[PDB]
């Protein structure tokens, strides 16, 4: 019932470039937003929870800001091993819903 709108659907940048992705929730989700990275053929991995808190082992080039309804995810410097599909998910209320995902690629 909480709808997540994520943007863009895909983007191609260069290694080193900054990447910004956003999620807007149809309602105040009190910081309960999580960002995952899903590489090809693998399950999603948790990078950030509570909207801004990185998980252990996660590079610092990854970060997440936002509050209430608008949330953003930044990759300060794109690395080739960052190619994947990123998704936001609110866990404020069931059913936990995902944004449509943003596929990120390295232009060449």
């Amino acid at each position: 019932d909480i709808q997540m709108t994520q943007s863009p659907s895909s983007l191609s940048a260069s290694v080193g470039d900054r990447v910004t992705i956003t999620c807007q929730a149809s309602q105040d989700i009190s910081d309960y937003l999580i960002w995952y990275q899903q590489k090809l053929g693998k399950a999603p991995n948790l990078l950030i929870y509570d909207a801004s808190t990185l998980e252990t082992g996660v590079p610092s080039r990854f970060s997440g800001s936002g509050s209430g309804t608008e949330y953003t995810f930044t990759i300060s410097s794109l690395q080739p091993e960052d190619i994947a599909t990123y998704y936001c998910q609110q866990y404020d209320d069931l059913p936990y819903t995902f944004g449509q995902g943003t596929k990120v690629e390295i232009k060449r």
